[PDB]
């Protein structure tokens, strides 16, 4: 599915992002829209052969198994497949893991090239 940006914020305040390690809910939609366009299942493959999944782009090198990407390290402890659903369950679990793997929302690249330094909260404006 394609969310629309309040939709989303919503679904993912409900999901506990809000403020999740300092991060407020802006931040997590910035980033859906910069990684995804929201779409919970784009995937774009990477030089390295790693895979990013979902609709925050979970990179298969570090963070899930697609059984295709050596130096799998898994650290999700889920398919990447698994992260393609139109409920996005899977895909905040492991990106709770992500940000607190000690380095922000930084493993993030959109985010960090394209959301952290902005007002970020007008991303949930009007929501």
């Amino acid at each position: 599915k394609v969310f629309g940006r309040c939709e989303l914020a919503a679904a993912m305040k409900r999901h506990g992002l809000d403020n999740y390690r300092g991060y407020s809910l802006g931040n997590w939609v910035c980033a859906a829209k910069f990684e995804s366009n929201f779409n919970t299942q784009a995937t774009n493959r990477n030089t390295d052969g790693s895979t990013d999944y979902g609709i925050l782009q979970i990179n298969s090198r570090w963070w899930c198994n697609d059984g295709r990407t050596p130096g799998s390290r898994n650290l999700c402890n889920i398919p990447c497949s698994a992260l393609l659903s139109s409920d996005i369950t899977a895909s905040v679990n492991c990106a709770k893991k992500i940000v607190s793997d000690g380095n922000g929302m930084n493993a993030w690249v959109a985010w960090r090239n394209r959301c952290k330094g902005t007002d970020v909260q007008a991303w949930i404006r009007g929501c």
